[PDB]
């Protein structure tokens, strides 16, 4: 009856068809205290498919990044150095990228790293191989998987089951100076063990747009040099937010 | 004659006025692409990274790592782009600008392009849409230089080109320093006629002049289109070949 947007493509499909005499609300980025209602991201509702490609671009990103150093020479040149032998980096032509959980984002990421010649195997419980074979991603157990990675990247929901998914017996079983990547959610990835995997060398780089905490209170990653970073960017588009404010609308109705 | 490896090589190369002082000299050997070369050693190496360049540009993603490292979280500040249905300007469509497009156009991107000496029906083969470069400039989110450095593609990117160019044109060169006129850049930068520009190349390497370097809607690298492990490999057998 009367919804108010706390947060104008949302405002046109609603209206065509202080949260005291409101019957919804409406959000994009609502505790006990303040408690249908609907999200712009991924009876509460949300808009799934909206941030899939947008959040995949960035991880695309964070690949080449750590693969080239970009954001430590951008750093670099303006400090007004020119720094060649210290950011000797690696050829995506031949490397394996693991991918952990492939939904919408994995194909995503998983076909469009496929043009640069990365082998793509992964994972999951629910998706079939069949289904994985069809985005030219060969499916195999996560112990067949670190062994082979040059690159891993999760795009899992956040579960008791994926909390903890690259931890120290993980990084323990990848090859040395492993890449790793999570544009997913903030604890898919232990940050206590990532840490320890950068500092012995195991793990080469990392690039996090998410963490357990948000903003991160312990800098330990962030600062750390061979570790790049967004602010929860996944999702930060104008086409995502243009997509996700109308998917949210179109339920509404329905 | 011997051989003497001045610049930082790879060792299978060893183990496999300057020109005018030496009577001995008969021939310099480049690794790279810039008398012999190594044409499709670093091809892939330069091709990712213009690739990376683009997406850096896209999102923001070295000023957003800045940022976080300055210890700010800055949500609204890092509003970035979608390259799905954009549009990506290819000058020049030899081993680089091919290997861009297929890339870039897996991002689903509009690849439109321009070389002189390569026909629309070949372009067409691997998937970039030759039209005049009246027609191109107008049309683009995203321009990337891959052109060899000559008289003609010497400010081939003039003030002339971001006249014609959409308001807000992200551009990138990983090829060399003054294909893209600095000057007309950073005017362009600066009108907000281009949103930001990626350099991996400058006319002086390194530049004395930083208001590019400086400008923050600009990217950089001290040239490592060429620095991976694979490339350099690659280049030192395939010079030490020939
Ligand atoms: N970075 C951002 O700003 C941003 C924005 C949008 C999406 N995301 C996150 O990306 C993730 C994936 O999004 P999506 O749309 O691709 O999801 P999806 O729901 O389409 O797919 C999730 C997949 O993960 C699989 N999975 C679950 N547990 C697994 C496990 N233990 N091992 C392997 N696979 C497992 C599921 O079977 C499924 O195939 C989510 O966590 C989502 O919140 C982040
Ligand atoms: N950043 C780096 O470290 C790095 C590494 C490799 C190569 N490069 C440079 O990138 C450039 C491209 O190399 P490549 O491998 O593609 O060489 P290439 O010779 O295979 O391709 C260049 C193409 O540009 C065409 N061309 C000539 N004049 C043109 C014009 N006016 N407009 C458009 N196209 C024109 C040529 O005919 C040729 O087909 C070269 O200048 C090379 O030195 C940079």
């Amino acid at each position: 009856r009367k919804v108010l947007i706390s947060d104008p493509c949302c405002r046109k499909i609603l209206q065509d068809g202080e949260l005291q005499d409101c019957e919804g609300l409406i959000v994009r980025s609502v505790t006990a205290d303040v408690i249908v209602v609907g999200r712009a991201g991924t009876l509460v509702m949300n808009t799934p498919n909206g941030n899939s490609l947008s959040a995949a671009e960035l991880t695309c990103g964070m690949i080449m990044c750590l693969a080239r150093q970009i954001p430590q020479a951008t750093a670099s040149m303006k400090d007004g150095k020119w720094e060649r032998k210290k950011f000797m980096g690696t050829e995506l032509n031949g490397k394996t990228l693991g991918i952990l959980g492939l939904g919408r984002i994995g194909r995503e990421v998983a076909t469009r790293m496929q043009s640069f010649g990365m082998k793509t195997i992964g994972y999951d419980p629910i998706i079939s191989p069949e289904v994985s074979a069809s985005f030219g991603v060969q499916q195999l157990p996560l112990e067949e998987i670190w062994p082979l990675c040059d690159f891993i990247t999760v795009h899992t929901p956040l579960l008791p089951s994926t909390t903890g998914l690259l931890n120290d017996n993980t990084f323990a079983q990848c090859k040395k100076g492993v890449r790793v990547v999570n544009c997913a959610r903030g604890g898919i990835v232990d940050e206590g063990a990532l840490l320890r995997a950068l500092q012995s060398g195991q793990c080469a780089g990392a690039a996090l747009d998410v963490f357990t905490e948000e903003p991160p209170r312990d800098r330990a990653l962030v600062d750390h040099e061979n570790v790049i970073s967004c602010p929860h960017l996944g999702a930060s588009t104008k086409e995502a937010q243009s997509r996700c404010g109308e998917e949210i609308a179109v339920q509404f109705v329905d």
